[PDB]
């Protein structure tokens, strides 16, 4: 199955799953975020080849479906397979409000699991170090910069080129507070 | 500067320009189409390296901005440069107002110009050979299939792997009518 057909399947599923959803505080669709995370992942493969690239790209597109949508793990396993479902679960803090995992346990499990899932989190965090919403106070931007530093420390092992990019984005983000 | 930074600048620009625009008879944002076309372009590079990949990826994201949005050639030239502006113009049948070019002239100009612009048109047509919209009759699906065969004939020289993928998509599409 062609890489672009893997993307399309996950992309249409995500566009449906996130249909009511914007970027926080923006009229723009949440799909804007997912497009950037998937692109970072496919660009990462050019600077260090990824095993199971097609499934990893689907995980990049689908990584918010269990947290933010009516999507179930059984739906992901049946349509995309165990490796994709497990990736989305690994990247989910909470499956809706429910029993939220702490950042320590969440990053540890990503560090000890398949490297492709940790790489998707690196790409997600690179995407989230765009300039912050105008609404964010100094303390909120500082907190986010700090949590970014922990993500690089705990998950940067997963892909050297992507870790270098995330380090550069973290250094850049400092100017915003 | 990084391929993902090129994508992000064009992607945010396109999300805003196309903000009040949907897919054909679907409530999903038009951005769903642009994500697939840009992903096809980046995937094509893995099967045959593209000169000026970053700018070509921006053209893939921006290719409908002059036809469908308030965007001016001036804004594209100032923000993305002449090569991107010229690509979007090459891929525009009409720039908002001004006469519509006929397909013969449009395809000839893409065939005789920069191959990267022709490659973006191959990726667009690949994307458009998903199952047809549920409101198209047999004659319309047949007409679209026929136009697709003309695009492969006139533009397939631009990238051998992508022409092979378009031929496969054209063969698959016959099933829908
Ligand atoms: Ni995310
Ligand atoms: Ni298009």
């Amino acid at each position: 199955t062609h890489l672009a057909d893997h993307y399309n399947q996950a992309w249409l599923f995500a566009a449906r799953a996130h249909r009511n959803q914007t970027l926080s505080g923006s009229p723009l669709p949440y799909l804007v975020h997912l497009g950037m995370v998937a692109n970072e992942l496919l660009a990462a493969d050019r600077d260090g080849a990824i095993e199971r690239l097609g499934e990893t790209l689907q995980i990049a597109v689908l990584h918010d479906t269990l947290e933010d949508t009516a999507t179930s793990p059984e739906e992901l396993r049946q349509q995309f397979g165990e490796f994709v479902c497990a990736g989305v679960q690994a990247l989910s803090k909470r499956v809706g409000d429910g029993p939220k995992r702490s950042l320590d346990d969440y990053l540890q499990a990503l560090a000890e699991g398949p490297a492709q899932y940790a790489l998707v989190k690196l790409c997600d965090r690179i995407t989230n170090l765009q300039p912050p919403p105008q609404t964010w106070n100094q303390d909120k931007i500082a907190n986010y910069h700090q949590e970014s530093q922990l993500i690089l420390a705990r998950l940067g092992h997963a892909h050297a080129a992507t870790a270098r990019r995330l380090r550069e984005k973290i250094e850049h983000y400092r100017q915003y507070y």
